[PDB]
């Protein structure tokens, strides 16, 4: 009954049937994206209309379509032909991944390059990589992937150990033609294997780890109703899943006494980009928008119990469309569990004689995805004390190259002859705020140092200042760790018992933002990544910081275009877009498989409550 | 047999006996500090000499002494009379805490102040607070505490809810005289109670939290031998305890194949300061050096199982001296346990067909202390992957004041009429480094942006730079979060298999440092707190960033004096001192008892190992 419920297999089959009936899904058509649309603002009192958005590709070369379907009513709402040279190519199809290697295997230029390096074509894997937009005019309006080669010595070998540097190829995956093969010269293909399950490399496995058993004999403290509505320790929300964004949180609210108080209307990772910092022409075009180009949700892992998620786990198994419109379940794709989180509050008071200790917990909602060599975990946390946090966990196998004789300013050495190009992993969290409702504003808060003098004779005073961001033109902000800069989202019409507007404070990690030159292609396509915080006025069609079609799409869409409207954001329905990322100079310890590294952000209540919200937590 | 073993009750009793026999511990003498000294550099092949350092106070007004005793040989090594006006007062004695209230209760000025506010003297608690060094010339050479008043309505009432603003008193705790009583005017004493165990305030306790059971059916994976030597998942160290610093880690090393490789020789929190930012004369002198003035180890809590430390816990019960030299055990004062830490490494490879997941764990060594209203947890973590981390957890009850009519730039409102002055909690971690041995150096590493142009035509390149800190004069460094600044400690004579010096990288949180005006008393006494990183050449007498005697001691000692020596630190025995802290603008959610907030730092291996050190971790 909830309009925020997960898409069911039946709904996807029905979208398929509606499209077929309407003449929009014949044998040459493929679904490159399909997702449920969120309900419009208002229309809660109105009857429900489940609508799905679909991007339809055509393998015969005809123009793709953007389509909206009402599965409730069995109708096509809208259908429009896309001009991809203008608005962008559709996301990469899973079926196109294999096409790069297959086509290159019978290309005379590719074969000549491999023969020069004494490499057997049957052993050469080709990573199918997004192309971006550079100086190649013939690529405009065409679906291109670029291929980098890695040798696989045998079926179970890790090809990443054996990059073939000095070689790159470009392929049109629709017309099935190799457009270009660039060979800048032979590099030695690194010879050491990177097989992290081979006993020769691991040595004898440790026998020293005794078991840790985490159980809940009475079950978990959270409830799941309507498939995806969670209630836990005063929190409530709906766990959505989208093939592009992955896990999406809807209607995050907190029950304070009798009142259900909204905090965040929608929380998602709306984009992530991995720009590479190696100026070699073999990789200088390399920027993976895993969300926008590849769709991270579609590659979500099935998570095994006791391995990926430990404890008393409740799973969701979201359904997505395959390329033909048939439903496909991602079995155990979302993990949900609560875990202990150390001490919540503690005081031993001399005067009263009262000793007091309470323990903390957090609700965890997560998924893990695999994009080629990369594996990312996306974790949302809700804490007893009102804190909301996101954490990304990056692991997998690092993307490799040759390590140049005489070293490199842009590549790390991992093993003899084996390099790892420098890169970043940068995320954009889109937080459609609803602090006590939709009438919100954002202030930038800095610490203020004070000069010793009149009114401050001992030179000890310090303070802070808040600046309201009143319009979108002044709401593109950078970090300032030195001055403890944070951003507070408040509701100017909702006051706490001390007559102060209720609010939440966003605490960033203040990691470096996009490092590329501001005149680069990537600085334009990932403009969002150049600044730490953006605030926009809510609009239903402003979904991603990079726009709807990122693949082979220049600047022109996304956040810079949204804020040009210069809309009022002082006590309005607003959206915060926070950029945060890891800058990775790979270390030898990252090879042959990388230990997890993390980045994230959190929001803490700031006069939202009238006192601590965890006074009613019981002892022990 | 280990020279790093915890002090035993017998050793402390023996120090007492040696001092007594030597004529240094008569009836008027009190021990203000006692701790074991670490073994000297070298002397490992030599027979052991357990030496203790003692600060002896005299209640009759005679000059205190600094004494070194050999408990092994039953001798006094050295004994010197201290001139406290020059070198500093001894740490506050626990017995002096109560003296402030007791003396004030019969003082006519104090009684007049309380009568003006209609407060019953029997209900007025006085916080005994360190005095610092300000403009009062008669305090020089005298042991002074300052008192701030809080009303306790009944025995179990939280006095912190009822601050008596506009009033402060100064007391000589040796001569037992009230030197000054300052009354700047009456403020309303806030009336609401802050009793967080009163059902009227908590409401009905939650019944929604189902149990979480964490057990280890085969016991823990770590071993404890010789009382305090820990071995866990290739790590080894000795867990010390000092009454000043609290838990100290010695000989942190990692067993890589057959070789035990040192990483850190000694790790401690060598100081912590809590400066207040309220310019009111009632509190503008307020700066608590909890480590240096109060001795945090001495107030370590006894930690209850299932409440303070959850899981399979192994406790240490460190012994300290009381004021007369008798041993006193802090029962269950140190917690040791291992815990699961999510995914360690994960990759699902298309080409090889191999799916791989490993789980992480960390060893946790912790204690919790209480200083008046404040409670701090100190946590050290060792991870499977070689990462070392420290985390401080701050909780307790916030220090309160009146909230001024018409607001304040330096105080937050918590409840009607109730204020919380702005302040910081700033820590100094002293890391006596031993990366593969004692020959170490530090480099500052910054990200380097590159300009689009020749050699970087697409404007994607980025790099980094390292600057060796060669001498102490150039080793006082600040954070730069924007450029991803870190510091690498390496051994220039120990190379990994890729011919690069082995190293560890320190990752700071880049929180603001000391905010006080540089000309203030606190900026001089806590000079260490004004900069993020210091590197010194190791010396046995350079123990604390504030020197040996912090109480009522001006600038002149500590880190600024150490680095003036301008010693070679490029491939030498060096010590890193990292400043890190929380800047606290109290929120309503902090009242009436504050949810934990955290700050810390970590160090990660940086080409220390020849490949990932966790390839031998078993599945599941
Ligand atoms: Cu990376
Ligand atoms: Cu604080
Ligand atoms: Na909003
Ligand atoms: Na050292
Ligand atoms: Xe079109
Ligand atoms: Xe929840
Ligand atoms: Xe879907
Ligand atoms: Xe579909
Ligand atoms: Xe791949
Ligand atoms: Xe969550
Ligand atoms: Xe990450
Ligand atoms: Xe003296
Ligand atoms: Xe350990
Ligand atoms: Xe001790
Ligand atoms: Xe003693
Ligand atoms: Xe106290
Ligand atoms: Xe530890
Ligand atoms: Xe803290």
């Amino acid at each position: 009954a909830s309009p925020f419920r997960l898409a069911s297999a039946g709904e996807i089959s029905e979208v398929q049937g509606i499209l077929r009936t309407a003449g929009l899904l014949g044998p040459e058509k493929r679904i490159a994206y399909l997702g449920v649309l969120d309900p419009a603002r208002g229309a809660g009192s109105e009857a429900e209309d489940r609508r799905f958005r679909v991007f339809i590709h055509d393998v015969s070369g005809a123009r793709p379509q953007e389509v909206t379907v009402s599965v409730t009513n069995g109708t096509v709402i809208s259908a429009v032909e896309l001009d991809t040279a203008a608005t962008g190519e559709l996301p990469v199809l899973e079926e196109e991944f294999e096409v790069v290697e297959q086509l290159l295997a019978t290309d005379e230029r590719w074969l000549k390059a491999l023969a020069a390096r004494n490499l057997d074509v049957s052993k050469v894997r080709v990573a199918p990589l997004s192309a971006g937009v550079f100086e190649y005019a013939e690529e405009r309006g065409r679906r291109i992937l670029r291929g980098l080669a890695f040798v696989q010595d045998f079926p179970e070998d890790s090809a990443w150990a054996h990059p073939v540097d000095g070689l790159v190829a470009y392929v049109d995956v629709v017309s099935k033609e190799v457009t270009r093969v660039i060979d800048t010269g032979v590099f030695p293909v690194p010879a050491e294997h990177g097989n992290y399950t081979d006993p020769e490399l691991t040595g004898p496995l440790r026998t020293t780890q005794k078991p840790i058993s985490i159980t809940q004999p009475e079950g978990p403290s959270f409830t799941v109703t309507g498939g995806n509505h969670i209630e836990w320790e005063k929190w409530s929300l709906d766990v959505g899943f989208d093939v592009r964004e992955g896990v999406v949180l809807h209607n995050i609210a907190f029950r304070d006494g009798d009142r259900l108080r909204p905090i965040i209307n929608r929380a998602s990772i709306a984009e992530m980009v991995v720009p590479y910092g190696d100026p070699s022409p073999i990789r200088s075009w390399q920027n993976y928008f895993d969300t926008g180009e590849y769709l991270v949700g579609q590659y979500a892992n099935s998570l095994e119990l006791g391995c990926d998620c430990l404890g008393d786990i409740t799973y969701l198994s979201p359904v997505i469309s395959d390329a033909f419109g048939n439903p496909r379940e991602i079995r155990n794709g979302i993990c949900m569990h609560e875990e202990d989180w150390g001490i919540l509050a503690k005081h031993s008071d001399l005067w009263s004689g009262i000793n007091y200790t309470r323990r903390n917990r957090r609700m965890v909602i997560s998924f893990f995805t695999t994009i080629g060599n990369y594996d990312y975990g996306f974790y949302w946390y809700l804490y007893l004390d009102g804190t909301i946090e996101f954490e990304a966990k990056a692991t997998g196998v690092v993307f490799t190259s040759a390590f140049p004789e005489g070293g490199s300013d842009n590549i790390s050495q991992l093993a003899p002859g084996l390099g790892a190009p420098f890169h970043q992993h940068i995320f954009s969290a889109r937080l459609d705020m609803a602090i006590d409702g939709f009438t919100n504003r954002v202030e930038e808060e800095d610490v203020v140092r004070q000069t010793m003098g009149p009114g401050n004779e001992r030179g000890n005073a310090f303070s802070r200042k808040r600046t309201v961001l009143t319009r979108e033109s002044e709401a593109v902000r950078e970090a300032d760790a030195r001055t403890g800069r944070t951003w507070i989202i408040s509701n100017p019409e909702s006051k706490n018992r001390l007559n102060e507007p209720v609010g939440y404070k966003l605490h960033a990690h203040n990691q470096p933002t996009l490092l590329a030159d501001p005149g680069s292609s990537i600085a334009r396509r990932a403009a969002f990544a150049t600044k730490d915080l953006w605030v926009t006025r809510y609009a239903d069609d402003e979904r991603y910081p990079t726009g709807d079609f990122v693949n082979q799409h220049s600047g022109g869409a996304g956040l810079p275009s949204y804020i040009a409207q210069d809309r009022d954001i002082d006590g309005q329905d607003i959206v915060v877009w926070h950029t945060f990322g890891l800058t990775h100079f790979p270390r030898v310890e990252d090879w042959p498989i990388m230990p997890v590294d993390t980045v994230g952000f959190k929001l803490r209540p700031e006069g939202f409550f009238d006192r601590s919200p965890v006074l009613d937590v019981p002892a022990n």
